[PDB]
């Protein structure tokens, strides 16, 4: 819940998406939804 999530190429997200404000997170998962969730 604290930070974002696009669709892209940021963290190698190629297929499925990420969440980085900034980087310090770079988390990405298939479920956009665990992008902005299991993210921070």
């Amino acid at each position: 819940d604290d930070g974002l999530c696009y669709e892209g190429t940021n963290c190698g997200k190629v297929g499925k998406y990420c969440c980085s404000p900034i980087g310090k997170y770079c988390v990405c998962y298939d479920s956009k939804a665990i992008c902005n969730k299991n993210c921070t």
